[PDB]
């Protein structure tokens, strides 16, 4: 069933939810809600969905889709397409210290940003990830629109039945 290269990212398998916040310099501050599930196709990658919604009204905001390859174990390369016209590739590592995972990726570490041509110019997007039993945090910064590399997004979600 599951690749062998997964095993240590099987935690990652199933469904997410909670909540976050994010700022930008060139924004006003704002929350969200999230959904996020893992699954996988038997491959050695994951297949990784994210929704977001407005904590208010419940109206869409950002959504992401696409693929956490395990690039021999210890390794990942995160795969992301954004309905905002821009896609990502992180790369980086993880580490397992008993029922916590630490996952530190970024575009800076041989990883790319592709801007379609009405696509606001992101350059760079770090992403660290901490899977502590049923808990699931981030922090990801952001550089883009003229700031330096800085905090965009953090979210804390749990694991759903
Ligand atoms: C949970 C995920 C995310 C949420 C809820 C979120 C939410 C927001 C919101 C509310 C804004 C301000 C309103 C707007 O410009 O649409 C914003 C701005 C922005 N976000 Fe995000 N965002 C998320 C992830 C991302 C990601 C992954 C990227 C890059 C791929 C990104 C890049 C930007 C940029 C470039 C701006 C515009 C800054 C400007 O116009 O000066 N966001 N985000
Ligand atoms: C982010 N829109």
């Amino acid at each position: 069933d599951l690749a062998p290269a997964l095993q240590a990212l099987s935690p990652l398998l199933g469904s997410w939810a909670g909540r976050g916040a994010g700022k930008y310099p060139t924004i006003r501050p704002f929350e969200y809600l999230e959904e996020v599930v893992f699954a996988h196709v038997g491959k050695p990658f994951l297949t990784y969905t994210q929704q977001t919604r407005a904590v208010a009204d419940g109206k869409p905001l950002h959504s992401e889709t696409g693929y956490l390859r395990v690039c021999r174990p210890g390794c990942v390369e995160l795969v992301l397409a954004h309905p905002s016209g821009i896609t990502e590739i992180e790369v980086g590592t993880y580490s397992v210290t008993g029922d916590v995972i630490e996952l530190e990726l970024s575009t800076r570490a041989d990883g790319s940003i592709g801007l379609a041509p009405t696509a606001k110019e992101v350059t760079a997007l770090d992403r660290s990830y901490r899977i502590d039993g049923d808990e699931l945090s981030y922090s990801l910064q952001m550089r883009a629109v003229g700031q330096p590399l800085q905090d965009h997004l953090a979210a804390v979600l749990h694991r759903q039945r």
